[PDB]
Order: structure tokens, then C-alpha cells, then sequence
């Protein structure tokens, strides 16, 4: 029987799913959470075998481990220990499509485990061992004697040893299987990895047990009465003095009580459930849970005697919080949320897919300080760890079935067939039956992508039927179907319709308007921030914020999902798909989230924190007007700090405390701002600093800021007259103008800016000319390879047009000398194939004080497509160590993507000027600059510049950062008008119309100077 | 304002400043660029303040001492459109009578503006860019004076307003602003070319 090649069969002699347990035997422990020695580890040393077959397995690891076989720790996965390549793919499956059957080449890993049992295990009770998570599909002996079987890989799988475990030396036999008939449910976009990466624990309870515990929360109108319902269920012999106690506890005193004997109340014909107990406890004014404050209860039941003789007690978080849908509103506690979720991947930075607690808490505070309330478990359920600290730290969690079939065709090719409804019936219905009593789960979800057949609608409103209390969704169907409670969209634009056959994805302003709609419309991904990426994500919380029924969404995702290898010398760097043999593979698909693989925060984060403010700020003529986002908190640990400057020059400042109701409104009156008769403009700085630390953000730390452009001072002086006029000089081939110490050279054949001569020092290695072109990010290849192309990608579409392969064409270049300058214009066309594209006409002004003047006027072909920069080009030939410029900053920033910097007087060093994605791109674009230095070179007029020591040529064929060499001197681009990102998904082109550069004709001005 | 002669050209150099009361609202500096060909070319850069109003017109301003009975624009036509209200118009090469160019509004406000200009024809002158034109008989400041187009007056010669800059005119309605912030001239720094010869 091959068990792993049948959806029939998806467990053999497992215990039911439930509530976790640690099997306490005495209340107080209980209580506080302390570690109970009923419940043992077996996380550690662990022998470990590999096969490239079940049936290459030899039967004499049955009896002993093998004196080849390695050893390895648990939890771990042995694609991270070279035993196989992993594999990542995105929608095409890693194996062939031919279900439920599986390739004969499966490979097998045998872990092996020897260790001790106490005799008074043994002796009285039942002794359960917990496989938190198997990837994917397992078979269990105990000391040579078959136990079970296993199919899920992210919920926990229990058997029982009571009648297998003996007195001394114990040997458990695992022979993990790397593909399976539940892999097929499994097409999830992750590194397809396979082992024991969860925790390995026994657990020891009694003869009669508590089986099940059940707790919900009912409310009235006014949330200050509330009923604590708490089902519980038992294991064992029917007693008449078992007694069950129910003990709600608000630190260290206790709130309410009940004691009742065992016995439900009657539902049937013939009588209830005898094994099955109520307890109905009443609080009186509760303190309500969310993830502003994360106020929690600890329920700790006891199953003891008349007597008081304990004998089990177990305990759960309980956190007082209704979740519910009316008026096509998502009510938390009677308030609309405002959903500022982000997908979460499963990924650790240096064990793959084995999570611990560090990276969790570290993961919850950079989200938290990065205003992001809620956390979709995508698309798997999590590691029960995480959803106790997202009760600690207060986030909502959608909590996710583990199903995804995106390589069938069509997708609804296993979910409609009703011979795979057992599969995904002990896929939902466990992780239902698991986390049902987290309040931080505030959302059930079947999974992600999977089309819509009826098993799934028939999973969603079981859920419905079984838990009430929280609103289930689904996408796959096109959103729109019965199966879901939440319009729920990948990806979809806030204005520009895609209507894809027969699954559409309208505009979500235009599909909360479609007839007969009522449900609200929370995107369960969307702004897909694939490195240089989230372009748009202000117009997404415009839309957020003024629609009442746009409840936010979750940005697909945290996290890239990069592996480390090492090169030659040892030193390491992050991999994508393809770099370990893989194939087929998405080749950086991987990488989308947030932060890097080490937790490095994007630039990116800075916006999406910006975006997601608490606090509102309006400016009306002097005074701000505050408006909290907060729904139950009172503006208690904040404080507005306003500053005003002129040119990143400080003039005033103060600190003011708020006091902004939740959903409040606050006038902050600011006192007599200066009035500067200098030339300069004046901006108004306010942030919000937190003084105190809280659990998860630190004594100081901003949670919003906003800056507006105050009166400004136009300026109406003249320079000085120079009494040195600048020479100049005419040559065969060359123009060179003299100021004495400052020389300038222009060669006639190229019509560029050859050289610039400081005393005898030259200051460029290529001569300043323009540029058409960036690196292509990763928004602008799109899914396009080299072996298939996409004609609708924007790259695709610049290298067919000639962008990257355009010559510049010398037409006219003359030279005069004026009367307090020397006057230089060129004029040049970039033509590809007999059509020109760019026609630029420059002139360049000498004035005698020493600055050069640099005016730009460039007429573009709109029949090619339209340019991602118009900008100049050029390398210096010294690298400095700090880098000045004044204007919107300190983080990288776009024309789509800006609202989050801030115009100021920024110093940085040379080395943050580049941000290190891992497929090289264009970035380290600064927008709003109107000063530049750089060692002694000042650049000033409005452009946007970016600095570096690589090429965009190298950044373009180079496909790694590791191997990215810094070039001689310094790369610049100086940009006087630059194309939007896009980032409403990355597979079409997602730049919006107002942020191409499409209108024909463009100018700007360049003042280069030495300071 | 500094005058040079260059090789094949002569070239004139101006700026300005715009001041109420002791504040500077628009800075322009042209250049004047006179070429032997006989064409002669107007570079206009426009500094504007954006804590003043946002102005609603960006151009040149100027009154022909000859009246003409034809005029000939290539661009959008070759009825009356403004940068909110164009999709109507249509690029063609367009010939109408000088008393079709203007519109008779009975409250006389701007009107005749043609957008997307590429060349315009006006007796023995030649104007060719990017602008946004409309000519007249009457001037901005009759029109702003004067209530009923009854009363008003045709001033001798022709009274011409070249804009490389429009508002819009909004529309939604007509007790609030109504222009959309993407008509509005809030960039802050403006640029465009014109090109003067005699046909």
C-alpha cells in the first residue's frame, strides 16, 4: 500500500486535532504559563539518513540506525545540509502533473531517535508524541513496530505510544517523504523544502483527560457586560465526581468562577452529551482586546474531584473581542477596522523554514513600528508560538488553510472533484479545531488561489457553522463567489479595470459599486513590493481612507525568501531560484517582501509606514488639525513636535503633547512662525514622538510625521559683475574654455563635455552626456525571459524600440564667446534603425564667477515608447567619502513613491547612497533636489539624482550584488525628469499614466559649481 | 537687460519680476534670440510663487497694429477649447474670420482660446511652438470692465495672447472652485519656446 500516492488515505491511527496542550498538574503553574515536566522536547540531536527512495530503504534501520547515517538537529530541513538541491517555483509545479500519483525518484529521509522514558509514564496514563509539522508526508515506528501514518506538513500530527513505549531505551523511526498525494495541495510560492522542520514533543496525561476545550464570547450593545461561554470535552471513564472549574484571571486576581458537574444540556430527541460540560461565567465591565491594547485574560480549566483533588489542568489566553460583518462593515468591538495587514512568509534567515522565537518577536516589533496592525498567515497555518505572541503584542491574525492547487489546469480541477474533499476537509477542519481560541485570529481563510469548486464554499460555511464568531473569506473564483464574506482581490488597481475572461478583476472602487454587491472589500494582496518596488501605495490609502467600506488589505509580503550560499573564498551571499540546480524555477520571484532576508528594512518600509499613520495632519492656515485613526485608545504616549525651516536651515521649534480622542479631532494653535526676508523656502516639519517605551517600540520612537510648504521668498538679486572674463579657445577638434585655475574642455567629435580640469587634477573618466535609459527593475521585466518574451513589458519594449542600443548623432555644435561668458550649444539625436527617437539641444553658459550653466531641452517620439529618464550622465573621477544634498530624503525615493521622504539637508555616506538589492536595478534615486554635493562639486536647479560606484550598464548585466564590482571613481546620473516604478503587481506593466514621462517636450536647467 | 551680438545672431537677454506689495509673485527671464534667417526666437522661464493663488495664464501679451480678416492656426479647432475642455477639438490646419475666433459670451470674460497650437498665421505673421493662442479685437481689460458684450468696443488693431501655460476653467459648479488640481498651474517653475517670423 503506498500510502503517499492515494488522497483516500491522509492519516493512520491519529489523534484529533485541538487547543494546545501542556498538561498541567497544578493550577498555579497553570496559570502563569510555567513550563510543566508533563510535556518533554525532543528537539536536539537526531540521527539522519537519505535515499532517493522509499524502497531503497534497507529494513535493518527498523532495528538500528545506520553506522553511515549522519547526524543532524530537529527541528532543521536537509535541503539546508546539501543532502538535495531546493527547489522554488512560483505556479508550475516541482514534480509532474499527473495526480495523485508521485515520481518513482521520492526522496526519503530517515531520522532516528534513542532516549529515555520515566516508569511513571508508563505506569499510569496515556503518552502522545506531537510532530508539530512534516514536510510532507511520514511514516512513524516505535522501537520496530509501525504507528502511523501522516500527510499534512503545517498542522501538528499526534499519535499514541501507551501501548509502544517500553521501560529504558526507546528508539522512534522516521522515514520522511519529500513528495506525496497531499503535495498537490501544496503548490504554495515558497522554496520547496522537505524535513522535520517543526518542533518533536511528548506529552503525558492521565487516564481520564480533558479532551477539548471550547471558549467563546458574547457582548451586549454597549460592551460592558459580557458572557464567557466555555465548552469542554473529556477523554476517559464517566464518573459522577469529576468536577470541571473555569477560572478567569486578570493578572493575579481572579474575575470570575463556576464549578459544574459533568453533563450538557439536552439537544436531541433522546438527551445531550455526558462527557460535554457548560460554564457560563459573567464579567462585569471587561477590558475589550485589540491590537491597540492587547488586553488578555488567562482561563485556566481543571478537571478535578468533589473532593478538590486536581487531576489535569489546562489554560488558554482569552482575549474579550467580537469580530462580525453588518451594513457590509467589519465591526471589531463595534468599530470599522482600517486593515493595515502584510503577508508573512515562514522564512528564517539562516534555517529555511524552521521558525523560533527570536525572529518572531523581532519580526512583531519591526512590523509594529512600521504601523501594521494585522498579519496574514500566508498560506499555511503558523506555528501555534506566534499566534500566542500576536495575542501578547495585539495584531490580527487571517488565520489560512494550507491549500493551494495553482498547477492543475484548470484550477478548479482538484477542489471541484469530490474524491479530494476528505484531503482538504482534515486540511481546514484541524487548523478550525486548533486556533479557534486565539482572539488574535480574527479571520479564517481556505486558502489562497485555488479556484472555486463547491468543497471549498462547503469548508467556508463550516466554518460558519462551526465557529460563528469570525467572518471567513476566500479569493479563488475571481472573489466575487459564495465562499467568501470578504471581497477579497489580488492585486487589483484602485481606478484601472483588467477585465481578465470569466475572472475579472475590476477596480475595487468600481467592484464595492456592482449590483448586488453589499460585502466589504479588505485585498488580501495587494502593492507587491518586488525590490525596487510600491509605487502607488498612496493612492491605494487615499482610497482606503475615503471610501468607508475599502478596509485596507495585506501587502504581499514581509519577508524575501533568499537562501545563503557561499562562493570560493567562504564568504556568503543570498541566493535566488535557479542557483542550486533547480529547474524548472522563477528566477527572483522570491524576493517581494519588505525587508531583507536578515530583517534589513527596504526603503520601501519607510513608505508603507508613512502610508499606515494613526495620525492625520491638515494644515489651515496656521493652525494643524490632528485626527487619530485609533479606534479604542486615547492619545496618552504622544507628543507633536513641529519644526520650521528655511533651505534644511532650522529657525523654530517646539514640542506640544496630544490629547486626540480615539476617531478624535484636535486643534494645535502654533505660536508666531519667523518671517525671513532672505531668499529660501519655508517648510513645516510635525512628528509624533512616543516618549515612554511600550512592548514593542522604544523610548523616542516617530510614528508619524507629515510636511507642508509654507510662504516663500523668491529670489530677486543679481551677481556680481566678474572681473575675469573666461577665455576661449578654438582648435581643429576641441573647444577649451580658461578661468585660470578652472579649465573645461569640449570635444567637436562627440559634442559632449570631454574633460574639467581643477588645477592639474581631471575630474571625469566619460564625458558628460545624456541618458535615456535605466536598469531595468524588477516591475519592468515583468515574467519575460530570455527564451520566452513578452512584448508588453516596458523593457521589452525599450530594446525593441532601440532605447539601449540608440546612437547619438552629432548635428550642430558651435562656440562664442560673450561679452561676460563663453556661450557653448550642441544639439544631437539618438537614432535606432533610421528613426530617430531623442532629439536633445543643450547650451552650455560659462559665466565669469565660475559656475556653468546647463540648460536641457529634449523632444521625445511618443510613437516609441515612452523613456524611463531624462537626465544627464557621467562619471567623476573622485570618490568621496560623504555625499550633501538637499531635498527629499534620506531614503530612496521615486516620483510614484515619495510622500514619505522629507525635504531637509541630508548627510549620508557614500556606501547607504546605495541600497543593496539583491538583483541589481536601478536605484538610489533621490527626488525634490535642489542643492547637490559631492567632494568639490556643487550641482543645484530641481532635478533627481541617484550616486553610486556601479555602472547602470553593470547593474544591467550583472544578475547577483555579490558580484558587483565597484567601478574607478564615481558613477552619477543627474535626472531632470524620471519615470514612476508601478508596483501594483509585478507581470504587468503597472505605471500609471500621470507618472510616464509622455508629454514630447521637456527642459531643465543644471548650475554646476565648485564650492 | 544685456544685448550681444553673436555670429550669426543677436541675442538679447531679459529678465523680470512681478512685486505687490514688496512681494515677488512671478520672476520670467527670457531670451531673445535674433537669427540672420530672419526667424527670431523667445525662450520664456517662469518662476512662480505657490503661497500666491495659483495664476491662471502663463504666456505673452501683445496688441497687432494690423487688422486681418483671415487667420490660420494649425492645431486643435476649430471651435473654442481650454486644457479641461479639448477632447472635442480636432488637429487640422484650420481657416476662419477673425469675428469666428471670437465667442460672444453676453458677460464678457476669456474666451477664443485654442489649445495645441503648433503653427499660427495672422496677416504677414508667423508664429510657431507649443501654445495655447486666442485673438481679438478686444482687450483682457475691456473684458474684465465691461458687463454686456453690447458695450464693448473694437480697439484698433488686434489684440493677440499667446500662452505656453492655461488654467482650466473647472464646470462642476458655479459657487465653488471647481478646478481640478491637475489644471492647475501649481508646478512652480514653467518653460516654453516661441518661434516669430514673417511669412
Amino acid at each position: 500500500r503506498r500510502d503517499w500516492e492515494n488522497p483516500g488515505v491522509t492519516q493512520l491511527n491519529r489523534l484529533a486535532a485541538h487547543p494546545p496542550f501542556a498538561s498541567w498538574r497544578n493550577s498555579e503553574e497553570a496559570r502563569t504559563d510555567r513550563p510543566s515536566q508533563q510535556l518533554r522536547s525532543l528537539n536536539g540531536e537526531w540521527r539522519f539518513a537519505w535515499f532517493p527512495a522509499p524502497e531503497a530503504v534497507p529494513e535493518s534501520w527498523l532495528e538500528c540506525d545506520l553506522p553511515e547515517a549522519d547526524t543532524v538537529v530537529v527541528p532543521s530541513n536537509w535541503q539546508m545540509h546539501g543532502y538535495d538541491a531546493p527547489i522554488y517555483t512560483n505556479v508550475t509545479y516541482p514534480i509532474t502533473v499527473n495526480p495523485p500519483f508521485v515520481p518513482t525518484e521520492n526522496p526519503t529521509g530517515c531520522y532516528s531517535l534513542t532516549f529515555n522514558v520515566d516508569e511513571s509514564w508508563l505506569q499510569e496514563g496515556q503518552t502522545r508524541i506531537i510532530f508539530d509539522g512534516v514536510n510532507s508526508a511520514f511514516h512513524l515506528w516505535c522501537n520496530g513496530r509501525w504507528v502511523g501514518y501522516g500527510q499534512d506538513s503545517r498542522l501538528p500530527s499526534e499519535f499514541d505510544l501507551s501501548a509502544f513505549l517500553r521501560a529504558g531505551e526507546n528508539r522512534l523511526a522516521v522515514m520522511v517523504l519529500r513528495w506525496s498525494d497531499g503535495s498537490y495541495l501544496e503548490d504554495q510560492d515558497m522554496w520547496r523544502m522537505s524535513g522535520i522542520f517543526r518542533d518533536v514533543s511528548l506529552l503525558h496525561k492521565p487516564t481520564t483527560q480533558i479532551s477539548d476545550f471550547h471558549v467563546a464570547t458574547r457582548f451586549n450593545d454597549d460592551f460592558s457586560r459580557a458572557v464567557l461561554e466555555a465548552e469542554v470535552q473529556m477523554c476517559g471513564e464517566l464518573r459522577d465526581y469529576l468536577r470541571v472549574t473555569v477560572s478567569l484571571w486578570q493578572g493575579e486576581t481572579q474575575v470570575a468562577s463556576g464549578t459544574a458537574p459533568f453533563g450538557g444540556e439536552i439537544i436531541d430527541e433522546r438527551g445531550g452529551y455526558a462527557d460535554r460540560v457548560t460554564l457560563r461565567l459573567n464579567v462585569e465591565n471587561p477590558k475589550l482586546w485589540s491590537a491597540e491594547i492587547p488586553n488578555l485574560y488567562r482561563a485556566v480549566v481543571e478537571l478535578h474531584t468533589a473532593d478538590g483533588t486536581l487531576i489535569e489542568a489546562e489554560a488558554c489566553d482569552v482575549g474579550f473581542r467580537e469580530v462580525r460583518i453588518e451594513n457590509g462593515l467589519l465591526l471589531l468591538n463595534g468599530k470599522p477596522l482600517l486593515i493595515r495587514g502584510v503577508n508573512r512568509h515562514e522564512h528564517h534567515p539562516l534555517h529555511g523554514q524552521v521558525m523560533d522565537e527570536q525572529t518572531m518577536v523581532q519580526d512583531i516589533l519591526l512590523m509594529k513600528q512600521n504601523n501594521f496592525n494585522a498579519v496574514r498567515c500566508s498560506h499555511y497555518p503558523n506555528h501555534p508560538l506566534w499566534y500566542t505572541l500576536c495575542d501578547r503584542y495585539g495584531l490580527y491574525v487571517v488565520d489560512e488553510a494550507n491549500i493551494e492547487t495553482h498547477g492543475m489546469v484548470p484550477m478548479n480541477r482538484l477542489t471541484d472533484d469530490p474524491r479530494w474533499l476528505p484531503a482538504m476537509s482534515e486540511r481546514v477542519t484541524r487548523m478550525v479545531q486548533r486556533d479557534r481560541n486565539h482572539p488574535s485570529v480574527i479571520i479564517w481563510s481556505l486558502g489562497n488561489e485555488s479556484g472555486h469548486g463547491a468543497n471549498h464554499d462547503a469548508l467556508y460555511r463550516w466554518i460558519k457553522s462551526v465557529d460563528p464568531s469570525r467572518p471567513v473569506q476566500y479569493e479563488g473564483g475571481g472573489a466575487d463567489t459564495t465562499a467568501t464574506d470578504i471581497i477579497c482581490p489580488m492585486y487589483a488597481r484602485v481606478d484601472e479595470d483588467q477585465p481578465f475572461p470569466a475572472v475579472p478583476k475590476w477596480s475595487i472602487k468600481k467592484w464595492l459599486s456592482l449590483p448586488g454587491e453589499t460585502r466589504p472589500l479588505i485585498l488580501c494582496e495587494y502593492a507587491h513590493a518586488m525590490g525596487n518596488s510600491l509605487g502607488g501605495f498612496a493612492k491605494y490609502w487615499q482610497a482606503f481612507r475615503q471610501y468607508p467600506r475599502l478596509q485596507g488589505g495585506f501587502v504581499w509580503d514581509w519577508v524575501d525568501q533568499s537562501l545563503i550560499k557561499y562562493d570560493e573564498n567562504g564568504n556568503p551571499w543570498s541566493a535566488y531560484g535557479g542557483d542550486f540546480g533547480d529547474t524548472p524555477n522563477d528566477r527572483q520571484f522570491c524576493m517581494n517582501g519588505l525587508v531583507f532576508a536578515d530583517r534589513t528594512p527596504h526603503p520601501a518600509l519607510t513608505e508603507a509606514k508613512h502610508q499606515q499613520q494613526f495620525f492625520q495632519f491638515r494644515l489651515s492656515g496656521q493652525t494643524i488639525e490632528v485626527t487619530s485613526e485609533y479606534l479604542f485608545r486615547h492619545s496618552d504616549n504622544e507628543l507633536l513636535h513641529w519644526m520650521v525651516a528655511l533651505d534644511g536651515k532650522p529657525l523654530a521649534s517646539g514640542e506640544v503633547p496630544l490629547d486626540v480622542a480615539p476617531q478624535g479631532k484636535q486643534l494645535i494653535e502654533l505660536p508666531e512662525l519667523p518671517q525671513p526676508e532672505s531668499a529660501g523656502q519655508l517648510w513645516l516639519t510635525v512628528r509624533v514622538v512616543q516618549p515612554n517605551a511600550t512592548a514593542w517600540s522604544e523610548a523616542g520612537h516617530i510614528s508619524a510625521w507629515q510636511q507642508w510648504r509654507l510662504a516663500e521668498n523668491l529670489s530677486v538679486t543679481l551677481p556680481a559683475a566678474s572681473h575675469a572674463i573666461p577665455h576661449l579657445t578654438t582648435s581643429e577638434m576641441d573647444f577649451c574654455i580658461e578661468l585660470g585655475n578652472k579649465r573645461w574642455q569640449f570635444n567637436r567629435q562627440s559634442g559632449f563635455l570631454s574633460q574639467m580640469w581643477i588645477g592639474d587634477k581631471k575630474q571625469l573618466l566619460t564625458p558628460l552626456r545624456d541618458q535615456f535609459t535605466r536598469a531595468p527593475l524588477d516591475n519592468d521585466i515583468g515574467v519575460s525571459e530570455a527564451t520566452r518574451i513578452d512584448p508588453n513589458a516596458w523593457v521589452e519594449r525599450w530594446k525593441a524600440a532601440g532605447h539601449y542600443q540608440a546612437e547619438a548623432a552629432l548635428l550642430q555644435c558651435t562656440a562664442d564667446t560673450l561679452a561676460d561668458a563663453v556661450l557653448i550649444t550642441t544639439a544631437h539625436a539618438w537614432q535606432h534603425q533610421g528613426k530617430t527617437l531623442f532629439i536633445s539641444r543643450k547650451t552650455y553658459r560659462i559665466d565669469g564667477s565660475g559656475q556653468m550653466a546647463i540648460t536641457v531641452d529634449v523632444e521625445v517620439a511618443s510613437d516609441t515608447p515612452h523613456p524611463a529618464r531624462i537626465g544627464l550622465n557621467c562619471q567623476l573621477a573622485q570618490v568621496a567619502e560623504r555625499v550633501n544634498w538637499l531635498g527629499l530624503g534620506p531614503q530612496e525615493n521615486y516620483p510614484d513613491r515619495l510622500t514619505a521622504a522629507c525635504f531637509d539637508r541630508w548627510d549620508l555616506p557614500l556606501s547607504d547612497m546605495y541600497t543593496p538589492y539583491v538583483f541589481p536595478s536601478e536605484n538610489g534615486l533621490r527626488c525634490g533636489t535642489r542643492e547637490l554635493n559631492y567632494g568639490p562639486h556643487q550641482w543645484r536647479g530641481d532635478f533627481q539624482f541617484n550616486i553610486s560606484r556601479y555602472s547602470q550598464q553593470q547593474l544591467m548585466e550583472t544578475s547577483h550584488r555579490h558580484l558587483l564590482h565597484a567601478e574607478e571613481g564615481t558613477w552619477l546620473n543627474i535626472d531632470g525628469f524620471h519615470m514612476g516604478i508601478g508596483g501594483d503587481d509585478s507581470w504587468s506593466p503597472s505605471v500609471s499614466a500621470e507618472f510616464q514621462l509622455s508629454a514630447g517636450r521637456y527642459h531643465y536647467q543644471l548650475v554646476w559649481c565648485q564650492k
